[PDB]
């Protein structure tokens, strides 16, 4: 029922766009690997700790540790969670502004075939260009807070109810046309042979667990607020795991399409956050009817995001009517606009203010994807499970998880006390090196 609408939030740009350009530069199925390891080890049980907290507080993120835990400081990871909000979508809005962009030259006929610059340049010059992505960014930003105010969320869930089957079937089919282009022995190696000095570098392990938390719709507390919406009939552990094998299932054919494609274009892996926009446009280029195909993944995958987008939203939205008693078209529209300028330098960073560096090293959308995604995400989904863990009790933890008297429940108790607080921990202190 509802578990559906988590798999809307779940399944977005990080599945196709990110997973992409993060498992490029970070070796491949080394990285890979551990990622896998994340979503099972940490991944899994947090997602199913934050469907427990919401469905027993029948609340939104916040308001959820104060009516389960009153004054107690539990409530960190929620308000760390409603900054994510404003630190994600900022730059979620500037990637699903490109998406559409590139659905309207498909609508005119611009990218049917290879501009003089080639696909590649085409992206350059796009991404260069200081108001053109303005433009799209919020186009789909007005869209987002549009839906949100509204409150026409099951426009939404009706739409991830047919259109993201659709997105999977086309992903597979692409997957397959992607292995005959000429670059499937390299594209596989790359993808599932692991390369073992990569498991030396620390920072592909707070990579992996970037991407783990960030594609799971995870460490901020949207998760929470979906499972207060859920009935309690629904045995959740096989929610959390049928929304997280779902995800990992369109990230990983995603990446069957993609890097195939790109060994076979001759593109480097590591070539950046606009990978797929210059693979897929050639892809569909090769394809005789390959304009309609683009047409069709564009608008597809544009759902996937307006439906992510909303879920981003929705957490600073549902907070601030919390907490300074809002409306929802007042909180909707004020940090829209709020998120959407603080998008503008991040969409820059493409362009006149790509020398400017905020963290060591990363510029302003690196920067602001590390703070959100590498440290608030991780550290709040920490703090999520050792609440469960040690701040719950193991007999109130089992009943609501639906998993009392079974070995999984000592299984996920331990997970959520121990194992996934000390990755992430470990994780810290080797890549703070
Ligand atoms: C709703 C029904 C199923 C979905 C659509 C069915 C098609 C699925 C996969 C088709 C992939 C075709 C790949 C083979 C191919 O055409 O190779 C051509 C070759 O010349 C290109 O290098
Ligand atoms: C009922 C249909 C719904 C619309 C869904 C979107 C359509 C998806 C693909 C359109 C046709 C693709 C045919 C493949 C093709 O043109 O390959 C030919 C060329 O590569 C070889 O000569
Ligand atoms: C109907 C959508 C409204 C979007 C405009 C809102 C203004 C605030 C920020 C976005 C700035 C971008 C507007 C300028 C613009 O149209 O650029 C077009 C391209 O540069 C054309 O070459
Ligand atoms: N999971 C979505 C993005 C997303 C939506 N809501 C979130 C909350 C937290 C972290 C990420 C998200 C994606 O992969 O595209
Ligand atoms: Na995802
Ligand atoms: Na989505």
């Amino acid at each position: 029922g509802f578990i559906l609408a988590a798999m809307g939030s779940a399944v977005g740009l990080g599945n196709i766009w990110r997973f992409s350009y993060v498992t490029g530069e970070n070796g491949g199925a080394a990285f890979l690997l551990v990622y896998l390891g994340f979503i099972a080890l940490i991944g899994i049980p947090i997602v199913l700790a934050e469907f427990t907290i919401g469905r027993r507080a029948q609340s939104d993120a916040v308001g959820s540790f104060e009516k389960l835990a009153p004054g107690k400081p539990w409530k960190v990871a929620g308000l760390m969670g409603v900054a994510a909000g404003f630190l994600i979508l900022s730059f979620y809005g500037v990637i699903a502004g490109w998406i559409l962009f590139y659905l309207f030259n498909y609508i005119t006929g611009q990218l049917w075939s290879a501009p003089a610059e080639g696909f590649g340049g085409f992206f350059e010059g796009f991404i260069a260009n200081p108001t053109l992505p303005l433009f799209w960014q919020a186009l789909f930003m007005i869209a987002t807070i549009w839906i949100v105010a509204i409150g026409v969320k099951k426009g939404i869930e009706r739409s991830n109810k047919i259109l993201m089957p659709l997105l999977g079937v086309l992903l597979i089919a692409l997957a397959i046309y992607s292995l005959t282009l000429g670059g499937a022995k390299e594209g596989l190696a790359f993808l599932f042979s692991p390369d073992w000095s990569a498991l030396k570098d620390p920072g592909v392990y707070l990579a992996a667990i970037s991407q783990a938390f960030f594609t799971l719709s995870l460490g901020m507390g949207a998760l929470i607020t979906y499972g207060s919406y859920v009935s309690k009939d629904s045995r959740l552990p096989g929610a959390a795991v049928s929304v997280a094998g779902l995800d990992t299932a369109f990230a990983i054919i995603a990446g069957i399409m993609i890097f195939p494609a790109v060994f076979a274009l001759g593109l480097s892996p590591s070539g950046g956050p606009g990978l797929v926009f210059v693979v897929l446009p050639d892809i569909f280029d090769s394809i005789r009817l390959g304009p309609i195909v683009g047409i069709a993944f564009f608008i597809l995958l544009g759902a996937a995001a307006l439906s992510s987008a909303v879920s981003l939203l929705e957490v600073p939205v549902a907070y601030f009517m919390r907490k300074f008693d809002w409306s929802r078209k007042q909180a909707a529209i004020t940090l829209g606009v709020i998120i959407t300028l603080l998008g503008i330098p991040s969409s820059l960073s493409f362009g006149v203010l790509g020398e400017v560096t905020i963290i060591p090293g990363l510029n302003i959308f690196d920067s602001v994807d590390f703070i959100a995604s590498s440290v608030f995400l991780p550290l709040g989904g920490m703090i999520i499970a050792l609440f469960i863990g040690w701040g719950w009790k193991t007999s109130d933890a089992l009943a609501e998880s639906d998993l009392t008297d079974s070995v999984w429940g000592k299984l996920w108790i331990l997970s959520l006390r121990f194992i996934a607080p000390i990755a992430i921990l470990i994780v810290f202190l080797s890549a703070f090196q």
